[PDB]
């Protein structure tokens, strides 16, 4: 996926708890992270769809690999549809 899209996807996660200040951001860094480990797929998916302005189905945002994959999937939605 493109760096621009990857940075955006990773940015969404940080916005969850206000990050990106003194924390390093990576694409290979799975969405999951230590801390509560609560589910935020519904919130996360909407953030990406809301930000990008695409139409991602829940069936597509149910078993998405790390950010790398997320960015790649979005790239298609940005060009395709659903």
């Amino acid at each position: 996926a493109k760096k621009e899209t990857i940075d955006k996807v990773s940015d969404i996660v940080k916005e969850k708890l206000a990050l990106g200040a003194d924390v390093v951001v990576t694409a290979d860094s799975e969405f999951s992270k230590l801390g509560a480990d609560s589910l935020d797929t519904v919130e996360i998916v909407m953030n990406l769809e809301e930000e990008f302005g695409i139409n991602v189905d829940e069936d597509k945002a149910q078993d998405i690999s790390t950010i790398q994959q997320a960015a790649d999937v979005i790239e298609g939605l940005l060009e395709k549809k659903a």
